[PDB]
């Protein structure tokens, strides 16, 4: 009673929308199937006050819930049989004249429990289930989530509150919390997550030590009844700090040896220990080694026991316009393709900076068709609003996703190379930075709860549309009154856009306040050497990437989108910035003047932002108060900080283009 | 052997440079004779090589140094019969043929002390003294340092190592350098210490209760054996914290009770206790109190044991240009005037915004002749280069101190408000923010133990010049040879205006990085709630203070001072951009226009802080290697980073004025 149900409510139905079982037919008595016919019973129980006997096998004459693999079949329907990946399942209704049963079947225990999820799902969503046929198949292989979570229980980046995992450099004592977690992302298909932050500090080391293993396996244990595999990010100057080595050199036979034996070690205390995420003071190129041979060796002493590396892909000069920060990931990992284990996998973020609110797609995705790739996004909002603003990621995520890289030509889309259908990559697939923490909602903003759902959905299938996981979230979680769904819908599906216009304008990034990073501050990162720069001056503004007379980064997408991005008049508006520097007189596509647009976006922008207050407010009444006044006092706070975002950008380039308004509204000198 | 000795190296004189004493004549017993007479032990040793035997009456025909106050002289000689003040000193040689005798005569044991360090300074500077004829009182009767320590031992912009005071919330186990620390404060007459930070926390709160009060006063019985009083610095919200008491209202019967038992209880254990120094989470406007309210209900606690109330005197918007941070001060205190306890003192700092390397001087002094006032400046470097960059404070503090008010007609200077004198103060002086760590040499910056000793002088006689100041310092610091002597004082007094000189522009102050507040961000807090905006756009740049079409604050001096700053004419050109708001095309005295200041002052202050490089080494082989090399990273750091700043801030004002440097130098686009 101490958080939210978040999108797993089960609420009770009414008189006209139950369901009539006796029986749960559990054909297996794994401690994944445990969790799947308890969590079956669950919901049933609370949304159609019902408790079927649990049974090992079926009874002729009830009506049932099969659960169960191929094997465990009597019958091998020809739906089920064309099943080939092991998370898949099948659901589908007996055609028969007599009893009712709802067949599940999965492909492994796997599948099972993500069958059971989309089984309850459908009922939470009030869907018809006398006639069901359905199949289902994730399209990645690595649907996992990372968290910052530190030890002594701050987490980095972290708008929700206190880790649920970490206290006073200690794991918790109640797993509870843990349990209810699991629960949450297995019902999206989460597979994999790494419960320590990429940045590991001093006590954080010791995760893959005896001295924590024990309460790393007791969460392990937890996430493996929900399927889901643990990973750990290590400090990669391990051997020094703990193991007492003089170097970490991953070409020093000892350091290579000790790592072996750190991996036997941990898979003595985790049979299916996930393996190691990692962001490499000492490593590889501190001693001149390249990524592949710091990576290698981590992939080498894990490969035995089955284990993954994933390898995320800083005193830049602003005075030299040559060099350009959106190029180092490209320069630096692209001549590696080939070198890589196949074990090792390595994680890029959606962009080429840093989870801007918008950034183009990092141009890596289609570029090393023999080294598995995975994508890395923000759930947590460190650049989109910390979760004071409101900022649904889905459909930025989808445009991600749906860029076609054209690597193979037509149909190169970033999902097909994250999915390893473009490249046959064995393992690859997506991550997200987590947003949650201790808070009671789990995720500091009520509606960034659909953040956590929207990942997990797009992570499963990223051919669905924003539009139906707004319409699942909302249902589930808010209930299905036609006002409620048009509304919250609504308002997730324009936040993004809305938080977008008042912020840095056509894709330049940043101008926000350095350190926490909330809040406006233009030139914040300026003059930093961050290599973070938009170069606005008196006449205009922007970086120039092109070929032709910037950084060339350009280059680095394959011809079409090239030559998009590279022609003044052909780059999209939405990324002008990034690509060209312009005049403030510059017409866009859209006839606006650089400058006026960014008059026009920040000013309806805050008037975008009083209205998904006022039709927030339009609810009341059909939303618990708790949960009413929850989100309206964080959208009265995303108000007012809206006007100083608009405020202060509006003022900086007015000040520095001379350029008023063109409508005339309030301009502070 | 951890630390240096500073100043008070005493180094040993050659054969030609000695002294013939048999007896050091002591008259007193007290615990501060016992300091004076081993500290003369001390230097006499270590300089001359002698070990006078310490003896209570005059041996007629001993070469002898005499120590004690009038009331144990035999006869009383006219010049130290005119000593009026407690702290006042008298040094003279005896005129007899007979036995060399040497009279130190201090009003007071706290004269001796003062009068023995003249004495010892006398002969570190190689001073002939046989004839000598000197007379000594303080124009101060405070001579305050802040310490801005924390009991986690961090220190509040410290830039010199740790506290030298506490450590893991605990109070140092030994006291041996509080005592060397108290010998070097003592040295130049400083007579009052605040240990703790002003902004007290959870922990600090504490030291007025009997948990640290122990630990307190066994520092405390250091310091009074060096003449030294000790105050604490309070949280207001006491009464609640550790009371008890549902609030902290000053006006609350059992709130008054409270402060007045806690005195009570502290003057138990220190019954020479200075008093409190007072920065007011619930405060005295929590309640609807005014200053005065708040500050005389702790002066009623303290005044029954003599202590004293120092009351040292922030979401406006930028928007706004009728606001003005630095009118805050005057338009709050002013109208107070002559509603303070006589024990209560005002602390006001130099300027009316916060310590930039120039500000004008705070128009509160001179303004509140009812009022006891205390200037408050800072010794440690927040926004003077950290110790990082060479800044030599004493110029700067003797123009604030030499400023003449004009309160009561020509001749009213800073100096004679808070020495007392103007406005028959009872209480008053000067208090300076330490700038002392855990650092071997204590100040980080080797140079910057010129800020303390220079601090201590001025406290003392506000009269001494910059020059013999420096003089003094580095003779006894360094030793005599003409050219270390000669160019070091020219380092330490050039040093500031070249820092000013690459960092912010005609008095507008600011352009630091936020936070740490180290480096340049032109528009660091440029949209900020903290009132420190400079206004720059594409056509000028200033902050118009005017009466006529400003903020008014010009009205805040009286008639000569406010006229000079209130005509763009006549305004000084270091102050202009504080006063006024002009375009980068104005022309200055100088002759050059803002704008070209700019660029002169940023490019030619980079060369001069590479000049102070060159002359100091220079130096090499006549200073030792260990503080030849520590102050040499130090200056080469300091010229790297005064790139930083030149570039910065001329490419930023490049950007918005788009005017070019008249002589073509090198301007980052």
């Amino acid at each position: 009673a101490g958080y939210e149900p978040c999108w797993l409510r089960y609420e009770r139905k009414d008189q006209y929308s139950r369901l009539r079982f006796e029986e749960i037919v559990a054909k297996r008595t794994s401690p994944i199937f445990q969790a799947v016919v308890e969590e079956l019973q669950k919901g049933l129980r609370s949304m159609m006050e019902i408790e079927p006997q649990v049974v090992q096998e079926v009874n002729e004459t009830a009506n049932s819930i099969w659960l169960g693999t191929l094997e465990d079949e009597e019958f091998e329907r020809p739906l089920e049989g064309t099943l080939v990946h092991p998370e898949g399942y099948v659901i589908r209704s007996d055609v028969d004249d007599g009893p009712f049963r709802i067949y599940i079947i999965g492909k492994t225990d796997a599948g099972v429990l993500y069958g059971v999820f989309h089984f309850l799902r459908l009922l939470q969503m009030g869907e018809n289930i006398a006639q069901l046929s359905i199949i289902e198949q994730p399209k990645n292989r690595l649907r996992m989530i990372n968290h910052w979570d530190n030890m002594d229980g701050s987490i980095e980046r972290g708008y929700a509150g206190r880790s649920i995992f970490f206290v006073d450099d200690q794991f918790v004592k109640q797993n509870q919390r843990i349990k209810d977690y699991a629960r949450l992302l297995a019902s999206v298909g989460i597979n994999a997550i790494s419960i320590n932050n990429v940045n590991v500090h001093k006590t954080e080391t010791k995760l893959i030590t005896d001295h924590f293993l024990p309460d790393v396996a007791e969460v392990a244990d937890i996430f493996r009844t929900y399927g889901i595999k643990t990973f750990l990010s290590i400090n990669y100057a391990s051997p020094i700090e703990i193991g007492g080595l003089p170097t970490a050199d991953p070409l020093d036979p000892e350091v290579r040896r000790w790592w072996k034996e750190t991996a036997k070690r941990i898979y003595q205390y985790i049979p299916d220990f996930g393996g190691f995420v990692v962001k490499a003071r000492p490593g590889p190129f501190t001693y001149g080694r390249d990524h592949a041979e710091g990576a290698n060796m981590l992939a080498e002493a894990l490969a035995p026991f089955g284990g993954l590396v994933i390898w995320r892909c800083c005193q830049q000069d602003w005075r030299d316009r040559t060099t350009d920060r959106a190029k180092a990931a490209y320069d630096h990992f692209k001549p590696l393709d080939g070198q890589f284990r196949e074990n090792v996998i390595l994680q890029i973020k959606n962009g080429p900076m840093d989870f801007q609110v918008r950034e183009p797609v990092s141009p890596l995705f289609g570029a090393m068709p023999k080294t598995n790739q995975m994508m890395e996004v923000q759930i947590t909002q460190e650049y989109t609003g910390q979760q004071k603003h409101l900022c649904f990621l889905i459909p930025q995520w989808k445009e991600v996703l749906d860029f076609d890289t054209y690597a193979k030509g037509k149909g190169s889309e970033v999902k097909k190379v994250i999915d390893g259908s473009l490249f046959d990559y064995r393992y690859s697939g997506i991550a997200g930075v987590s947003n949650i923490g201790s808070d009671p909602n789990w995720t500091g903003h009520t509606l960034a709860q659909a953040n956590l759902y929207g990942f997990g959905r797009l992570a499963w299938n990223p051919d669905l549309s924003a539009e139906e996981i707004a319409n699942e979230w909302v249902v589930q979680t808010f209930g299905d009154d036609s006002q409620v769904v048009e509304t919250i819908s609504w308002m997730l599906l324009s936040s993004w856009r809305i938080y977008e216009n008042y912020t840095s304008p056509l894709g330049v990034g940043w101008m926000v306040n350095p350190g926490h990073h909330y809040g406006p501050n233009v030139d914040g990162y300026e003059y930093s050497h961050w290599g973070t720069y938009h170069y606005a001056d008196r006449d205009g503004i922007g970086v120039d990437r092109t070929v032709a007379t910037g950084t060339g980064y350009t280059a680095q997408y394959f011809p079409e989108n090239a030559a998009m991005y590279e022609s003044l008049d052909t780059c999209p508006d939405e990324l002008l910035l990034f690509f060209h520097h312009v005049p403030y007189t510059h017409r866009l596509h859209s006839g606006e003047t650089v400058i006026q647009h960014i008059y026009n976006t920040h000013f309806e922008g805050v008037e975008q932002a009083k209205q998904l207050r006022k039709r927030w407010e339009q609810l009341k009444g059909k939303i618990d108060e708790k949960r009413y006044h929850d989100v309206l006092e964080r959208l009265t706070i995303q108000v007012e900080h809206a006007k100083e975002w608009r405020d202060v950008i509006n003022t900086y380039f007015y000040r520095k283009s001379g350029i008023d308004d063109q409508y005339g509204r309030k301009i502070y000198r």
